[PDB]
């Protein structure tokens, strides 16, 4: 009879603004194409940004946790990876120039973790930049030279533009991987640039298309579900009504686990008023964001650009990014710039919003 | 499509260990696995019960035949030992307890044939305890005459025209059965194999380059039987002598009356007198079977009713093999039995011809 996962798991993992290191821009794009895919399969999905050595460490060990016995495990990693005496390792965003194992987490000894768990499927698939039945992907591909042509920017990485047309596939894990090997050496174009490397233990037909075990309210499935919906929990949508008359929509939209974009449009304003501008300001400091992004006429200009289908037109948008960086609760201004018809005097209101810990910051671990 | 510019393979199975437990699954095992290879029209290079320097000088030979496009399949069978993540192959003269320095370093194997340009290398360890296309295997699941796991499931599907990691994810599949490995992780699979290869690709156009002649003198040099003899003794007693291979470190022995005079009522030849160097226990010599020598792989295609003697570790030999056959015959009435003695110079057979 058909295999089948207890549940599906996933933590995918971006790095792309890196302190002391060259900055990446395939891992937004990849993060955000395979948390879809995978959704498509039936995986409830973690897809972190930039994320510190701190942060890596709390995001993995507490993913691991989510492997109980038949779960169907993924983790992603993209960004910057290094080797050293035959072992990997993962390079966080604030890792000191040169790397450090220290620093770094260590791809090994995950690989030994996911050894201890009775997991149904674990893929841990690695696309970095120089019985558990685990499969582990390596793929390594050389960093832009200085003087090579920018191409798309929205473009996809090497490996993940030939993983994302094989991975809805009916097809064993293993199986499907090996095409993706072969696909990347039938591409002369690539040949040169990207290599893949794929480890395997699994011994038996599982893939990542197998359907969930019955619907089984266990408490331990209801763990895994209260920690994957705590952690992606939305602000609802804000009716704010000014003395004035004047009032303000608030909507919040996720783009990434600790990526929210909040946006602001003048949904009712009396026959009085003639002029009317809204705007948000003062943020958390540990949010860090500088107002020259926020308030833009369009998601791109915030560099907002995959969400940016999804999001209601005509508003103001602010991109919230490194939202596990926010200690204390998401605090923040709504202001009004108004005129009465006649009148030369610009008018000023304001009213302070508290929309708790959204997303990935709900997590007080 | 996809061709070999040669095929190569190397076959080490460690059995008889002087300070660690015996193993007898290495002997059928690297046995099967050279006649499946053969089959595939690969030379083949087959050694039992090696010490460190002599795996070392195989291994390190081995890898000196892997030019472009040359296929090659490295087996090792026996113990294995892993220390932080490294894995080694454990030789026959090991100390109790081992150490990584007596051992011979898997990743460094991997590594030296990383910096290869062959069409396909085929790395398989099956363990108790231009790019390269490397296809690694690592099984750790190691009566009598039995196989082993691994090699269970892999003689059933190593001649199927499919790609080597394909074919190897089906014995991993395979092996998820057998009640001795249900649900354990006793396969692990590593692969850089991008290519459609096979181990049945076929052979490209034989050429006649000194490269091509150095990888088949080098096989041919080391697999030398001596030819069969006929001794004739001065009693007009004639004795034939054969001589089989079992292994490329591995020759079997056989003798029978061939001729004997109406003058001569009984008679008994006998194989005596080896090199020290080879440690032939008497007692194990001249039996009536192969089976009883601990030799039944190549029992089906020795000749019938004659005495066998198994000489193994021919590696050992440093001087030629020279022995004596020896004769015990009665003559008719007579009381007295009349003793004869011939000795024998076969050169350095198989393996000991490399020195
Ligand atoms: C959300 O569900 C959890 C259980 C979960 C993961 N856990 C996390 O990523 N955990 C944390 C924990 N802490 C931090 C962190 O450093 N801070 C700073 C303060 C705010 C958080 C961060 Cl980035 C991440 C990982 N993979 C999956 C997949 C599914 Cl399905 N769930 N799942
Ligand atoms: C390149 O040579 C050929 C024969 C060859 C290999 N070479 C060896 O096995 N070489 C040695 C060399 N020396 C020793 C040894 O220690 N002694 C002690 C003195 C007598 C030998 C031993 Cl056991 C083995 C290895 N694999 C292959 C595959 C094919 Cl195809 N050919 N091939
Ligand atoms: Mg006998
Ligand atoms: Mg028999």
């Amino acid at each position: 009879d058909q295999p089948l996962a207890k549940d599906k798991v996933a933590l995918l993992i971006g790095n792309m603004n890196y302190r002391e290191h060259p900055k990446l821009k395939a891992p937004l794009v990849d993060v955000y194409e395979l948390t879809n895919l995978l959704r498509q399969l039936d995986f409830k999905v973690v897809s972190l940004l930039d994320l510190t050595e701190y942060e890596m460490r709390n995001a993995v060990d507490e993913f691991l946790l989510l492997l109980d016995k038949g779960v169907y495990g993924l983790l992603y990693y993209a960004g910057h990876g290094y080797e050293n005496f035959g072992n990997s390792f993962m390079v966080p965003v604030d890792a000191p120039n040169p790397y450090r194992s220290e620093n770094c987490l260590c791809v090994q000894n995950i690989l030994k973790l996911m050894q201890e768990k009775e997991t149904g499927l674990n893929v841990f698939l690695l696309d970095m930049c120089r019985t558990a039945n685990i499969v582990f992907g390596y793929a390594t591909c050389q960093g832009a030279e200085a003087f090579e042509i920018q191409h798309s920017g929205l473009a996809n990485g090497i490996f993940m533009k030939f993983l994302k047309d094989r991975l809805l596939e009916d097809k064993k894990i293993t199986v499907l991987l090996d095409e993706v090997a072969e696909d990347m050496g039938k591409c002369h174009l690539t040949k040169g640039k990207q290599a893949l490397e794929i480890r395997s233990s699994l011994s038996e037909k599982r893939a990542l298309t197998d359907p969930i075990q019955g619907t089984e309210y266990s408490a331990e499935s209801l763990v895994r579900n209260l920690q994957w919906a705590k952690a992606h929990e939305l602000p609802e949508s804000m009716c704010l009504k000014f003395d004035c008359g004047v009032q303000i929509q608030l909507g919040f939209a996720a783009e990434f686990s600790n990526v929210m974009i909040i946006y602001t449009s003048i949904v009712y304003k009396p026959p009085e008023i003639i002029m009317c501008d809204a705007y948000v300001t003062d943020f958390p400091l540990d949010l860090d964001i500088d107002p020259k992004d926020a308030n833009k006429g369009t998601p791109e200009e915030t560099g907002s650009y995959l969400v940016s289908k999804d999001l209601p037109k005509h508003c103001l948008y602010t991109r919230l990014s490194s939202l596990q960086k926010l200690k204390e609760h998401l605090v923040f201004t709504v202001c009004l710039s108004y005129q009465y018809s006649g009148l030369e005097d610009t008018v000023e209101d304001k009213q302070e919003v508290n929309v708790g810990k959204p997303l990935i910051a709900k997590l007080d671990m």
